[PDB]
């Protein structure tokens, strides 16, 4: 009764898994911490709900994780490792390496004042390497759900991170789900109902990295129209050649007689298009977010200008010219 598996702390599965406790949850089902008695090690077991839509999503996840594990490259280690999968009490069970807390928990630890530019840079470099791996031709995987909750520290003391949750993922050219990406991290092409490729993940990364340094979401929309309005506050009206091709352009925008585009007024205010400058959100010249980094080492105007320049390349409206992972890794923000 119910789609979830019932789990009692202390119980043992197939004389092997000491279900320690419950460490996670989602629309997919539950994640449990269990000791693998046979392998003398902690594992995270993702227990998929007994519902066809979530079972179908998890079989795509198993297939893409096994595709990735076939690759001889050190880059694959920014992706969470699937150890095994089996059916148990009519639930699909995915056994993962045990990781530490997600990047939202890390922000909550700072009272949402943000982590340092130095740590932000370390997360940025690993995430760009993970996106480079996903962009390998034979993979061409779109994650489609990048958010701080889906980026996990390997260890609570170190900077090493891994991407989890390929449940909403697809490969280049697929259209499977009605709505994709977590709203705050959703690319303009997805809001506009346009075709989407690996560039949507780069957009999400841009939003994530600003949130990690400032402590608060760059674009916190309560709905799709509010999301697009928040993006326009910072980046201005999207290019006419994009909006001219966009199925949902008229959800947000209106074409003038002279051929130019403006915001549709809401059925009711926002800052004028492009007036909420990322320069001021980052506090490039005013001591960083809320002035809290003033004088601190690793928070110079020069460091901030490189960060801002890389972020604005990740948040390019045009998915064709948006910076790609290979080029992102060559940016002066990452220079030793
Ligand atoms: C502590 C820990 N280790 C994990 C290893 C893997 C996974 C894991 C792996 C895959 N493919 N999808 C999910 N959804 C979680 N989740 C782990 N968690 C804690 C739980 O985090 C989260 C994060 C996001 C959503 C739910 N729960």
């Amino acid at each position: 009764r119910g789609s979830h598996m019932i789990v009692k702390n202390g119980e043992k599965w197939m004389d092997r898994y000491e279900i320690d406790s419950l460490i996670g949850k989602g629309s997919f089902g539950q994640v449990v911490k269990a000791y693998d008695r046979v392998e003398q090690e902690w594992v995270a077991i993702k227990i998929i709900k007994n519902k066809k839509a979530f079972l179908n999503q998890a079989q795509i996840e198993v297939r893409l994780l096994e595709l990735m594990n076939k690759h001889d490259t050190e880059m694959k280690y920014y992706i969470v490792h699937l150890k095994r999968h089996f059916m148990f009490r009519n639930h699909l069970c995915l056994v993962f390496e045990m990781l530490s807390y997600n990047l939202y928990d890390l922000l909550r630890n700072t009272n949402f004042r943000g982590v340092s530019l130095n740590l932000t840079r370390k997360f940025a470099q690993q995430m760009c390497t993970a996106l480079l791996f996903l962009a390998t031709p034979e993979l061409s995987i779109i994650h489609c759900d990048l958010k701080p909750e889906n980026i996990l520290l390997c260890n609570p003391k170190r900077s090493a991170i891994k991407i989890v949750d390929f449940g909403s993922s697809c490969q280049l050219g697929q259209r499977i789900y009605q709505y994709i990406q977590s709203r705050f991290y959703r690319s303009p092409e997805v809001l506009l109902g346009m075709p989407y490729d690996l560039a949507i993940d780069m957009w999400s990364l841009g939003c994530i990295l600003v949130e990690m340094h400032t402590g608060e979401p760059l674009f916190s929309g309560a709905n799709e129209v509010d999301q697009m309005n928040k993006i326009v506050e910072v980046l201005g009206i999207p290019p006419a050649h994009i909006l001219d091709q966009a199925p949902k352009a008229r959800k947000f925008f209106e074409k003038l007689p002279d051929g130019t585009w403006n915001l549709k007024k809401t059925k009711d205010e926002y800052k004028p298009p492009g007036t909420r400058k990322l320069h001021n959100i980052l506090g490039v010249e005013t001591g960083g977010p809320g002035g809290r980094r003033a004088g601190e080492s690793g928070h110079t105007v020069a460091d901030y200008l490189k960060f801002k320049d890389l972020i604005l390349r990740m948040l390019d409206y045009d998915p064709k010219t948006r910076i790609q992972p290979y080029y992102a890794l060559q940016h002066s923000f990452f220079k030793k």
